[PDB]
Protein backbone atom coordinates (compact mmCIF):
# COMPACT_ATOMS: atom_id res chain seq x y z
CA UNK A 1 0.00 0.00 0.00
CA UNK A 2 2.09 2.88 -1.32
CA UNK A 3 0.73 6.37 -1.97
CA UNK A 4 2.36 9.73 -2.67
CA UNK A 5 1.92 12.54 -0.15
CA UNK A 6 2.64 16.28 -0.10
CA UNK A 7 2.83 19.05 2.50
CA UNK A 8 -0.09 20.98 3.99
CA UNK A 9 1.58 24.04 2.45
CA UNK A 10 2.56 22.45 -0.85
CA UNK A 11 5.08 20.21 -2.60
CA UNK A 12 8.75 20.66 -1.71
CA UNK A 13 8.17 21.65 1.91
CA UNK A 14 8.35 18.35 3.78
CA UNK A 15 11.48 17.16 5.57
CA UNK A 16 12.41 13.52 6.19
CA UNK A 17 11.32 14.27 9.76
CA UNK A 18 8.04 15.90 8.76
CA UNK A 19 7.36 13.54 5.86
CA UNK A 20 7.62 10.59 8.24
CA UNK A 21 5.58 12.13 11.06
CA UNK A 22 2.75 12.36 8.53
CA UNK A 23 3.04 8.80 7.25
CA UNK A 24 3.65 7.31 10.69
CA UNK A 25 0.95 9.66 11.98
CA UNK A 26 -1.79 7.24 10.93
CA UNK A 27 0.09 4.08 11.81
CA UNK A 28 1.81 4.30 8.44
CA UNK A 29 5.40 3.90 7.30
CA UNK A 30 7.60 5.78 4.83
CA UNK A 31 7.85 4.16 1.40
CA UNK A 32 11.20 2.74 0.30
CA UNK A 33 12.89 2.31 -3.07
CA UNK A 34 12.06 -1.30 -3.83
CA UNK A 35 8.60 -0.60 -2.42
CA UNK A 36 7.97 2.56 -4.40
CA UNK A 37 9.37 0.51 -7.27
CA UNK A 38 6.85 -2.31 -7.23
CA UNK A 39 4.27 0.46 -6.97
CA UNK A 40 5.96 2.55 -9.62
CA UNK A 41 5.72 -0.34 -12.04
CA UNK A 42 1.98 -0.32 -11.43
CA UNK A 43 1.62 3.39 -12.09
CA UNK A 44 3.30 5.07 -9.12
CA UNK A 45 4.65 8.21 -10.80
CA UNK A 46 5.45 11.48 -9.03
CA UNK A 47 7.78 14.07 -10.56
CA UNK A 48 9.17 15.27 -7.23
CA UNK A 49 11.81 14.23 -4.70
CA UNK A 50 10.00 11.83 -2.40
CA UNK A 51 11.54 10.97 0.97
CA UNK A 52 12.23 7.30 1.65
CA UNK A 53 14.49 4.81 3.42
CA UNK A 54 16.35 5.82 6.58
CA UNK A 55 16.71 9.24 4.98
CA UNK A 56 17.20 8.77 1.25
CA UNK A 57 15.14 10.89 -1.15
CA UNK A 58 14.85 10.04 -4.83
CA UNK A 59 12.75 11.02 -7.84
CA UNK A 60 10.67 8.04 -9.06
CA UNK A 61 9.62 8.56 -12.68
CA UNK A 62 7.89 5.87 -14.75
CA UNK A 63 7.28 8.27 -17.63
CA UNK A 64 10.39 10.14 -18.89
CA UNK A 65 9.23 13.75 -18.97
CA UNK A 66 10.43 16.32 -21.54
CA UNK A 67 11.13 19.11 -19.06
CA UNK A 68 10.34 17.35 -15.78
CA UNK A 69 12.68 14.39 -15.50
CA UNK A 70 14.34 15.37 -18.77
CA UNK A 71 13.86 11.73 -19.72
CA UNK A 72 14.77 9.73 -16.62
CA UNK A 73 14.06 6.03 -16.16
CA UNK A 74 12.80 4.41 -12.97
CA UNK A 75 13.43 5.91 -9.54
CA UNK A 76 16.28 8.42 -9.54
CA UNK A 77 17.75 7.96 -6.07
CA UNK A 78 21.34 8.79 -5.14
CA UNK A 79 20.99 8.10 -1.43
CA UNK A 80 20.87 10.31 1.66
CA UNK A 81 22.52 13.73 1.52
CA UNK A 82 23.13 14.13 5.26
CA UNK A 83 20.57 16.94 5.45
CA UNK A 84 16.97 15.96 6.21
CA UNK A 85 16.36 19.70 6.55
CA UNK A 86 15.54 19.63 2.83
CA UNK A 87 12.11 20.27 1.31
CA UNK A 88 10.35 17.72 -0.89
CA UNK A 89 7.43 15.29 -0.88
CA UNK A 90 6.72 12.23 1.27
CA UNK A 91 6.04 8.68 0.11
CA UNK A 92 3.58 6.95 2.45
CA UNK A 93 3.16 3.19 2.89
CA UNK A 94 0.44 1.73 5.10
CA UNK A 95 -1.00 -1.81 5.01
CA UNK A 96 -4.45 -0.21 5.15
CA UNK A 97 -3.71 3.51 5.47
CA UNK A 98 -7.24 4.16 6.73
Amino acid sequence: GVYHREARSGKYKLTYAEAKAVCEFEGGHLATYKQLEAARKIGFHVCAAGWMAKGRVGYPIVKPGPNCGFGKTGIIDYGIRLNRSERWDAYCYNPHAK
